[PDB]
């Protein structure tokens, strides 16, 4: 935030660095001049004045770091339950440098309210494409709670908690409502269409939901992991997407050693000259993948490569 969000913060940081360098250079020049004068027996004032002028920056820095603290607490909570989903299942891992990159993208894409809303929407659309639908709406309602319970009063919070409780069959009670929305919410929960209530909360807050094409388009990497349950398969959907993307997607199911060698040759060719390779059901030769693909991973453009795994698998 200090580096990029405000040009004043970075310009005073650079000014402090330049003032320190100028003071050191002036001290060295004064020492050399004193040695020369002893052997033979303006700039320092300007540097001192510049240092004294730049010393009037601590209250400004304190104000800037204080004004951006609630967003920091929100980010800590966001990372908290993002990492907590990594413990519920073995398929919801969340990185750290990826979070740094997505914050940089938020900077690239009431100033405080606007920037926190932008962070919420962009981090949600970049980090919620790695969950199944029920856990996606769990993320939706948790993030909606962290937004609303901090930007709204606590009577609205109590109303939301008692609506979640009657949704969870934990309690029954009339909420202390305070418009045209919660009346429709009570109409839905009296109609008992629960997924309609969840979709109504979503449409009440969420305005955009990234699809598969956008999430595979908004990336500069060449390695992608594709996951689906055993009752679903986006392989032919990926063929249709690649046809829309005018890319040659060459599906290779794993299997016998000849199939593994063919897949290795094809991905070598696709790294050499480009192309799209969809390794169907990479759980097939799990150890072969875990050795060969890991060794290959650990630079040609217009090359994307996908995995394929299953939820109830290895």
């Amino acid at each position: 935030t200090l580096t990029e969000e405000n040009a004043e913060m970075q310009r005073k940081r650079e000014d402090l660095i330049k003032l320190n360098t100028e003071y050191r250079l002036k001290l060295k020049n004064l020492e050399k001049r004193l040695l020369e004068e002893l052997n033979n027996s303006k700039e320092a004032m300007n540097i001192e004045k510049k240092l004294s002028e730049s010393e009037e920056f601590f209250p400004q820095f304190d104000n800037l770091v204080e004004e951006y603290s609630i967003i920091g607490k929100h980010s800590v909570k966001i990372f908290s339950m993002l990492e907590k989903f990594g413990q519920f299942h073995w398929f919801y891992g969340i990185s750290i440098g990826q979070f740094l990159s997505c914050f940089k993208r938020v900077f690239i894409k009431t100033r405080v309210d606007e920037i926190l809303w932008l962070l919420y929407q962009e981090v949600y659309c970049q980090f919620s494409t790695a969950l199944d639908k029920k856990f996606k709406m769990i993320m939706a309602m948790t993030m909606f709670c962290l937004y609303k319970f901090d930007i709204e009063s606590e009577q609205y919070k109590e109303a939301v908690l008692t609506m979640i409780g009657v949704l969870s069959e934990s309690s029954d009670g009339v909420p202390k409502l305070t418009n045209d929305d919660l009346r429709y919410l009570w109409d839905y929960v009296t109609t008992k269409s629960y997924i309609s209530a969840l979709n109504w909360f979503k449409n009440e807050f969420f305005v955009d939901e990234w699809n598969i094409a956008d999430v595979v388009a908004n990336s500069e990497n060449n390695y992608f992991t594709m996951a689906s349950e055993r009752d679903v398969d986006g392989t032919f959907k990926l063929i249709e997407l690649a046809k829309a993307s005018k890319e040659s997607l060459k599906i290779i199911p794993l299997g016998s050693i000849e199939n593994l060698n063919y897949a290795q040759e094809e991905i070598s060719k696709s790294k050499i000259e480009g192309g799209w390779i969809l390794l169907q059901n990479i759980q097939m030769s799990l150890s072969w993948v875990k050795t060969y693909l890991h060794k290959h991973v650990e630079e040609h453009e217009k090359f994307k490569m996908f995995m394929t795994c299953h939820l109830t698998g290895d």
